[PDB]
């Protein structure tokens, strides 16, 4: 997160760390959220071989009793995605156990507008991940404003932040919800590689049948 600021301790009960394993090379991160006490919602670009699960952190680097470390036992990646186009960026991850609600984990449930990001992800273009979880607020945008993405599609996604301002996620943050009002309304996805705003977000909403049918056969 890009412009922002230190998120209250545990005040987003959801949000669930991501570290990344690939064959080839060593560890990666993103974001993501507890949606059900055994499934997490991120992006697709964050699959792997495989991935561990932090929940209840703050300070990733400061182990505490809140912290459940858990075990995703299957990635389900939304069968559209597409690496050309950047469409359709969205992964549900089964949980071998059910988390534990507690008051530092719990379940999220389902243009001009502010909403909010948060994720432990790079703070500049030029800096390392944060170890405390930060957040921003960012005005949703009219699809306009994304015209320079070629394959920026209205009803699939959103065009989030203003050109304006300096604040955005970045590296790390993929898979983070944008919450309006409370709701989870999209995950980050992609935006330029400056960082200049506005970034492209999943919208969630057309996605529903999709989780739906995911959760209720698992
Ligand atoms: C795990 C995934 C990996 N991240 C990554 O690829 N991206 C690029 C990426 N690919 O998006 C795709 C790809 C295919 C289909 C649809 C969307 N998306 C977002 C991105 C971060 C980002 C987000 C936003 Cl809002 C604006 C710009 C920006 O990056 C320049 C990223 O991490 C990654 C790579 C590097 C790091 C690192 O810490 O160096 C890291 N923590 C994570
Ligand atoms: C995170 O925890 C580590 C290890 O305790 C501490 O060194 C570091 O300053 C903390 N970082 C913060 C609050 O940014
Ligand atoms: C991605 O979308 C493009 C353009 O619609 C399509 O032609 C392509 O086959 C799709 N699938 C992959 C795997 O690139
Ligand atoms: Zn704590």
């Amino acid at each position: 997160i890009i412009g922002g600021t230190e998120s209250k301790p545990h005040s987003r009960p959801y949000m669930a760390y991501l570290e990344i394993v690939t064959s080839n090379g060593p560890s990666k991160f993103c974001g993501g959220f507890l949606i059900r006490r055994n499934f997490v919602l991120t992006a697709a670009h964050c699959a792997g071989r495989s991935i561990t699960v932090t929940l209840g952190a703050h300070n990733i680097t400061e182990e505490e009793d809140t912290w459940q470390k858990l075990e995703v036992i299957k990635q389900f990646r939304h069968p559209k995605y597409n690496t050309s186009t950047l469409h359709h960026d969205i992964m549900l991850l089964k949980l071998k156990e059910k988390a534990s609600l507690t008051l530092a984990v719990g379940t999220l449930p389902f243009p001009g507008r502010m909403c909010r990001v948060a994720g432990w992800g790079r703070t500049g273009v030029l800096k390392p991940g944060s170890d405390t979880l930060q957040e921003v607020k960012l005005r949703l945008m009219d699809p306009q404003a994304c015209s320079h993405f070629r394959d920026f599609d209205h009803n699939l996604q959103l065009c989030v932040g203003n050109p304006r301002k300096t604040k955005s996620a970045f590296k790390g943050d993929s898979g983070g919800p944008l919450l309006c009002a409370g709701v989870a309304q999209g995950i980050v996805s992609y935006g330029r590689s400056d960082a200049k705003p506005p970034a492209v977000f999943t919208r969630i909403s057309h996605y529903r049948p999709w989780i739906n049918q995911i959760l209720q056969a698992n």
